[PDB]
């Protein structure tokens, strides 16, 4: 499920501490805070609180969400 990588896969720029690692929840990949500032609950996992998600999955969820 999780991967793991030293870079956002979405910039490329590597992670330090002044750029830190975070997985996006729904799909495991590793991206940087800019690419994952947003969070949302994943109840097909029983997750009922938001939690962290890259940019693709938050757009999958929102357009279910109003659709
Ligand atoms: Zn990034
Ligand atoms: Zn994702």
């Amino acid at each position: 499920d999780w991967i793991d990588s030293d870079a956002c896969m979405i910039c490329s720029k590597k992670f330090s501490l002044l750029n830190r690692k975070h997985h996006c929840r729904s799909c495991g990949g590793v991206f940087c805070q800019e690419h994952s500032s947003n969070s949302i609950p994943l109840p097909d996992l029983g997750i009922y609180e938001p939690v962290r998600v890259c940019d693709s999955c938050f757009e999958d969820y929102e357009f279910i969400v109003t659709d």
